[PDB]
DNA sequence: TAGGGTTAGGG
């Protein structure tokens, strides 16, 4: 058994009719569902348009990400790596992005380095190691896109990642306006 | 479209 947290897919915008019984039906399609809810308003029971499906393992989980697009009860749904409630308190860690951050990567660090690592999540589509535009110094962080978010997504929810020998920092890359207004 | 009476005691 895995840890709940990485079995669990939060599936926003979700039909106002959708019910827990709706989304149950819809989801087993890819497993074994050991929960399915659907959040409303604790005072006029009103449906939030979102809610939570998990299944018995993982490899489910993945098997229903890999059958998006989501129709159900007759909308287009956005499921999506469910993020705990602690890394839901950091900025912009709900944001659909394609392109990650990679801090503290040695001085030596190349280009094969990341795609021995990140590959295994999906299609990579650039490889960025960042270098000071003047002195070509090595900054120690690099930029990796992907094709598809949920590549993103499976990444920034694990919490260690070896690249070139050692651990490093992954998130989800923020804009340089994103940037400051988090600062 | 970010969580369900689900987050810092008392020694």
């Amino acid at each position: 058994k895995e840890p709940e947290q990485l079995r669990k897919l939060f599936i926003g915008g979700l039909s106002f009719e959708t019910t827990d019984e709706s989304l149950r039906s819809h989801f087993e399609q890819w497993g074994t569902l050991t929960d399915c809810v659907v959040m409303r308003d604790p005072n006029t029971k009103r449906s939030r348009g979102f809610g939570f499906v998990t299944y018995a393992t993982v490899e489910e989980v993945d098997a229903a990400m890999n059958a998006r697009p989501h129709k159900v009860d007759g909308r287009v749904v956005e499921p999506k790596r469910a993020v705990s409630r602690e890394d839901s308190q950091r900025p912009g860690a709900h944001l659909t992005v394609k392109k990650i951050f990679v801090g503290g990567i040695k001085e030596d660090t190349e280009e094969h380095h990341l795609r021995d690592y990140f590959e295994q999540y999906g299609k990579i589509e650039v490889i960025e190691i960042m270098t000071d535009r003047g002195s070509g110094k090595k900054r120690g962080f690099a930029f990796v896109t992907f094709d598809d978010h949920d590549s993103v997504d499976k990444i920034v929810i694990q919490k260690y990642h070896t690249v070139n020998g050692h651990n490093c920092e992954v998130r989800k890359a923020l804009s340089k306006q994103e940037m400051a207004s988090a600062s």
